[PDB]
């Protein structure tokens, strides 16, 4: 778990996605789907977007990075207490989505570098170690939840 000056930290960050969530999530999913192309398969409406411009072209794949750090937004601000939150998102991906626990990592992973590409300067190395350990944290309580299920990989 984190302090409280350590969520402090994330939710000052996050003020800096709230100013344009949509143009933070389109490049998070861009990061991650030419990153590992393998994800984008799992996305029926988007896998004929196999390049990053036809990606760009999308305003329904916009929308799609719009609903993702909608939430995620809102799991951050319960500061750990989120088991309300998670347990559906962690149902939904493991029994119907079926992703693995890897994707999340990837995705994890796509959020510290667009942190970096969107605000270069500005994610100072205090900010940088919150947001990874609040990530790290939403990771091990969905892979709590997806060992119950037996969601093997
Ligand atoms: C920060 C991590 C993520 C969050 C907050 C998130 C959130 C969401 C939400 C809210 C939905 C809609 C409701 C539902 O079906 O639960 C959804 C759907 C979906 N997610 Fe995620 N997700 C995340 C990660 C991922 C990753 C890494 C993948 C795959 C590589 C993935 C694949 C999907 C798919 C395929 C759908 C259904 C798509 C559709 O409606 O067209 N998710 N996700």
């Amino acid at each position: 778990g984190l302090s409280d000056g350590e969520w402090q930290q994330v939710l000052n960050v996050w003020g800096k996605v709230e100013a344009d969530i949509a143009g933070h999530g389109q490049e998070v999913l861009i990061r991650l789907f030419t990153g590992h192309p393998e994800t984008l398969e799992k996305f029926d409406e988007f896998k004929h977007l196999k390049t990053e411009a036809e990606m760009k072209a999308s305003e329904d794949l916009k929308e799609h990075g719009t609903v993702v750090l909608t939430a995620l937004g809102g799991i951050l601000k319960k500061k750990g207490h989120h088991e309300a939150e998670l347990k559906p998102l962690a149902q939904s991906h493991a029994t119907k989505h079926k992703i693995p626990i890897k994707y999340l990592e990837f995705i994890s992973d796509a959020i510290i570098h667009v942190l970096h590409s969107k605000h270069p300067g500005d994610f100072g190395a205090d900010a940088q170690g919150a947001m990874t350990k609040a990530l790290e944290l939403f990771r091990n309580d969905i892979a709590a939840k997806y060992k119950e299920l037996g969601f093997q990989g």
